[PDB]
């Protein structure tokens, strides 16, 4: 079993001056895939009692979900790259994580400051493997922007990941370089044993080797929820269905490909877009 803890989101995408409501984020992304690919899948989110609703396709795509109290429901405006928290859920605490079961979490955070670094250390030791976004640490709200800035913790709460994820904006705000191969030798020796970063091509997993495989479509309303498809992918692949690290990323890819072939969360049919012949 894998658990996804993060906010659920609503999203408010304007696009040409047009605003377009969507009810997603990261958990939203990640926990559909894992169920999808047969993981049991559990997320543990916060969000008024009133947004619950909105939410309630989780359960109807097999996951699990605890749905912690909040007077705020977490919503960000995404302008067509430039994203604002306009309202903020809670964040989580250390007690939200006292249920925490299973062999996999995936520290899924919108906004810096929603899963506060203090439950790294508490987390480590209730799971097996610990994996964690980088969105959740550079992407800083500052009269509402969400701004990228360099996780100045990071050597200390690297150490206590096994999975690290970053895309191309996060890799370079934690490096200084925009060479994404070299922002994961850099990230590595800040102390993260194992990088998966996305970018507009494909991916890139690097544990002091790199693999690399190549998105094969792509639509541009399908491109959110790009990363934390491709994160659960590899877990599924890597940490449960025991793939070589090489056809795990083979497969993140193939997956992710099938999912931005359309808006929201993948869905069932993308997988038979897929051949084994790919991964
Ligand atoms: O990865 C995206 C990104 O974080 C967006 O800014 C957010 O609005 C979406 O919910 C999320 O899925």
């Amino acid at each position: 079993m894998i658990t996804f803890i993060g906010h659920v989101s609503k999203d408010v995408n304007v696009v040409d001056g047009k605003r377009e409501i969507a009810y997603g984020g990261g958990v939203v992304m990640g926990a559909i895939t894992s169920s999808l690919l047969g993981v049991k899948t559990k997320v543990i989110t916060k969000c008024t009692r009133e947004d619950v609703s909105k939410f309630s396709f989780l359960r109807d795509n097999g996951v699990e979900v605890v749905f912690l109290k909040s007077p705020r429901t977490t919503s960000i405006e995404n302008r067509y790259r430039e994203s604002f928290l306009i309202s903020a859920a809670d964040p989580f605490t250390e007690s939200d994580l006292a249920f925490i079961e299973g062999e996999a979490v995936h520290i899924n955070p919108l906004w810096y400051g929603e899963f506060p670094e203090d439950l790294i250390p508490v987390l480590r030791r209730k799971v097996m493997f610990l994996s964690a976004d980088a969105q959740g640490f550079v992407r800083v709200p500052e009269n509402e922007k969400l701004v990228y800035r360099d996780w100045e913790m990071k050597e200390k709460y690297l150490k206590y990941l096994d999975l690290f994820k970053v895309d191309s904006r996060e890799a370079e705000t934690l490096t200084g370089t925009n060479d994404l191969r070299e922002s994961c030798r850099i990230i590595r020796s800040f102390g993260a044993k194992i990088i998966l970063a996305t970018h507009a091509s494909g991916v890139i997993v690097f544990d002091g080797n790199f693999y690399e495989a190549s998105f094969r479509s792509w639509s541009l309303e399908g491109r959110t929820g790009r990363g934390d498809t491709c994160t659960a992918a590899f877990l599924v692949g890597f940490v449960f269905k025991k793939m070589s690290i090489e056809k795990a990323t083979k497969f993140a890819a193939a997956v992710t490909s099938v999912k931005m072939r359309h808006p929201g969360p993948l869905r069932r049919e993308d997988l038979e877009a897929i051949s084994g012949d790919q991964y």
